[PDB]
């Protein structure tokens, strides 16, 4: 009977029916307890995400106004509602199954794409894509844009509705229907001008529409994009798609399709541990050797002490990282940082989804970041 939407402004649905979830405050609370589904959330967390530096001197007594505000609106659809936001020490637990969750649906439906385009099931990747993709309203918690904690989750969440758009593409084109992508992709490239592997589908669909002046076209358009507005050339991938259709060599989209996915299998598998229980990632200080759980959906890195990793130097920003854990990636993001985040000895401009055993470097600290541990 219940249901919540982060894919787009806060949703709470019962039996179908949007319910008004209050205050911009009481929202940011649900929204966090949502995000952290089946694990709780500290009242000093949800503090910190509701106003930032500055509580008022009565935060406790408004946050304890919130839970009993959601739990009146919960109780409407006809559950308890202290079993459904249970009130622990280590603060309140939002318990609800991950498929009546917008996030969790397109979680399982691009998992179930993945699956099925290793198989080469092209087809049924197509459909599971689909049925991802249509999870998304609009913006992630367009409503709260104006709260911190939703920047970095959201620049996370379209990581992952870029590589399903992408996937969503391959399948397609490996289904043969790279004419019915195009519009979408050339959509698309505008919406998100520096996603190479979006340029990588659009240049494939084109080229094998008989359009290769298109596909040339396109090439020379995303080389001057990165050139001009960030400084880099474009990846080996494009440089040897453009090669191939200079000199008009066939494509095997089948079998790309299928390397993609197989690829993304193995991430899927790290994830996941031989019980059934979920995998905890970690990063590992390489000096010290201590190892740091990532526990949460977002994990705060900075040198003020209200951080969830706490990094005691001058030099590291008050609020340096966060690493977002999407359900699907690990995706790390600089908050306009001074000196910068390094992932695999290069500075990121904006996020970089994380792999098993990346070096990550934040000042004069160095982690590994592991996935399996």
């Amino acid at each position: 009977r219940l249901d919540f939407g982060l894919l787009g402004p806060l949703q709470m649905t019962i039996d179908g029916t949007p319910v008004p979830s209050g205050t911009p405050k009481q929202r940011a609370v649900l929204a966090m307890l949502v995000i952290n589904r089946n694990r709780p959330v500290g009242v000093d967390a949800l503090i910190t995400a509701l106003w930032e530096e500055w509580p008022p001197s009565g935060a406790r007594a408004s946050i304890h106004s919130y839970v009993s505000n959601l739990r009146k609106l919960l109780g409407g659809a006809g559950i308890d509602p202290r079993v459904v936001l249970a009130a622990a020490p280590p603060g309140y637990r939002l318990s609800i199954p991950d498929n009546t969750c917008d996030l969790g649906r397109f979680v399982a439906e691009k998992t179930a794409g993945v699956h099925a385009a290793a198989a080469g099931r092209f087809e049924q990747a197509s459909r599971h894509l689909s049925a991802a993709l249509r999870e998304w309203r609009g913006p992630v918690l367009d409503d709260l844009r104006d709260f911190q904690f939703v920047e970095p989750f959201a620049t996370a969440l379209v990581e992952d509705k870029v590589l399903a758009h992408t996937a969503k593409a391959e399948a397609e084109i490996a289904c043969g229907r790279a004419s019915a992508v195009i519009a979408e992709l050339e959509a698309l490239t505008f919406e998100h001008p520096y996603r190479e592997p979006l340029w990588t589908q659009l240049i494939t669909a084109y080229y094998l529409s008989d359009r290769q002046s298109d596909a040339l076209g396109a090439y020379r358009r995303v080389k001057t994009t990165l050139a001009d507005d960030l400084g880099i050339d474009p990846g080996p991938t494009l440089r040897a798609l453009n090669e191939r259709i200079l000199r008009q060599q066939p494509l095997d989209a089948k079998k790309s399709a299928k390397t993609t996915a197989a690829g993304t299998v193995t991430v899927l598998d790290q994830r996941t541990m031989a019980s059934g229980q979920q995998a905890v990632a970690y990063l590992h200080d390489i000096a010290s050797g201590r190892g740091y759980p990532l526990q949460a959906a977002a994990t705060r890195i900075g040198r003020l002490h209200d951080n969830d990793i706490v990094l005691d130097s001058a030099n590291v920003s008050r609020h340096h990282a966060v690493i977002v854990d999407t359900g699907t990636n690990y995706v790390i993001n600089d908050l306009r940082s001074s000196n910068g985040v390094h992932v695999q000895h290069e500075r990121i401009r904006s996020a970089v989804t994380l792999n098993d055993g990346d070096h990550i470097r934040i000042c004069d600290h160095e982690f590994t970041f592991q996935i399996s541990a």
